[PDB]
């Protein structure tokens, strides 16, 4: 099985602290603070405010074509420019403008970089252009700032946020 636009997906990441291991799940509220936060697995608590579409899939090349000229179910391929619609809300994951890393939130307006995140593999290898299976870790790259989709730890708990550093995600249909 490959990753296609339509899915219905979950985004989680592995935490370890003080060798404990769990799975999360990015979600976001429909109304009031417009912050994603994580949720722990096990399926998680609440799973219908963890649920996104991959609404759209464009290379970079064609993205950045149809932004500059505004100024006056296909599977996914690495190095594309994906699209994350909230279920729930309507509005769009985005990378946010303000506080090294930058908060990672919901916003309705696509036209922009700010809504787009380059796929990128794990490992070393690049392999630009071959198709996303279910079960690949996934880099995140905001398109906007460069950083990356990022697992925090604050004082007491796991956060999401861009960041200068990476993390894997796992993007799985349901």
């Amino acid at each position: 099985q490959f990753l296609r636009t339509d899915d219905e997906v979950v985004l989680q990441c592995t935490a370890t602290i003080h060798k404990e291991q769990q799975k999360l799940c990015l979600a976001a509220e429909g109304f009031g603070n417009r912050l994603c936060f994580l949720e722990s697995t096990s399926v998680p608590p609440d799973l219908s405010i963890c649920t996104f579409v991959l609404e759209q899939s464009l290379s970079v090349r064609v993205l950045q074509e149809m932004l500059a000229n505004t100024v006056e179910h296909r599977t996914l391929l690495y190095g594309h420019a994906i699209l994350l619609r909230h279920s729930y809300s309507g509005m769009y994951l985005c990378c946010l403008s303000t506080s090294l890393a930058f908060d990672v939130g919901l916003q309705e307006d696509t036209t922009g970089e700010a809504c787009w995140w380059t796929i990128h593999p794990a490992s070393k290898q690049r392999s630009e252009g071959e198709k996303v299976r279910v079960g690949d870790d996934l880099i995140l790259v905001s398109v906007s700032s460069e950083r990356y989709l990022h697992l925090s730890y604050g004082n007491s708990s796991w956060h999401v946020d861009a960041a200068f550093q990476q993390t894997l995600w796992s993007v799985a249909p349901i």
